[PDB]
């Protein structure tokens, strides 16, 4: 089977670890979530800060962490699942009072030759906050501290924050930032945290995050 939706389609009901083999790829183990809307591949999960997410490009390309805990599936693995297909990207956030916010966007995801860019239509970039975006849409490369795509020549967004992310701006989101349990006092600290600006604010550190994907 090529992904979690294909496992769902042949009748798999249980969420957990499963072997898939996307086309052109060796087999590997993924976290599948089986829902009423088919199978979803978990590509990122964070809940307790046990796993260090401040990692360079090759770790973000290959994947890291604990498949039974916090992890990053890995951009190369994620792109072998999406191919060049339109995909649903689910983003689930938890704040410190147990409130959850469930978001979903249609995206395309490019290969490494695009630096694993997120490709958004103008309406979807509108959903995320972009106000002026041509009909050709928006393309946001992935960045890590050793491979940052900020065009400002003296500005490295990933190195200034933490982790790897599609830093369209350096102020929209970062679910791969540093895990914080409470109020940090050090100048320029909560800026490095796990945040999604339009939900709880630029400086609110989220308690838990899950990102999932489903091609088509
Ligand atoms: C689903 C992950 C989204 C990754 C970030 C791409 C968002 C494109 C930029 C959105 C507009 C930025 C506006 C802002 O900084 O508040």
């Amino acid at each position: 089977p090529r992904d979690c939706q294909e496992l769902f389609q042949v009748g798999e009901r249980q969420s957990g670890l499963f072997e898939i083999q996307p086309q052109g790829s060796p087999p590997f183990l993924v976290n599948c979530k089986m829902t009423s809307d088919g199978g979803w591949t978990v590509i990122q999960r964070r809940h307790d800060g046990s796993v260090d997410f401040n990692r360079p490009w090759e770790a973000y390309k290959a994947g890291f962490g604990d498949p039974h805990g916090e992890f990053w599936l890995g951009l190369e693995k994620v792109h072998s699942i999406t191919g060049d297909r339109n995909s649903r990207l689910a983003v689930q956030l938890r704040d410190w009072d147990g409130n959850a916010e469930l978001l979903q966007f249609s995206v395309h995801l490019g290969g490494e030759d695009t630096a694993y860019s997120l490709q958004l239509t103008a309406p979807v970039a509108g959903q995320l906050g972009a106000t002026t975006v041509p009909p050709s849409g928006l393309s946001v490369p992935f960045s890590t501290w050793d491979q940052d795509h900020d065009l400002r020549r003296d500005k490295n967004c990933a190195k200034s924050l933490s982790g790897g992310w599609w830093f369209g701006t350096c102020s929209h989101s970062n679910l791969n930032g540093q895990y914080f349990r409470s109020i940090p006092q050090q100048r320029q600290k909560l800026k490095k945290g796990i945040f999604w600006k339009t939900w709880r604010g630029r400086y609110y550190p989220l308690q838990a995050t899950t990102m999932l994907i489903q091609p088509m």
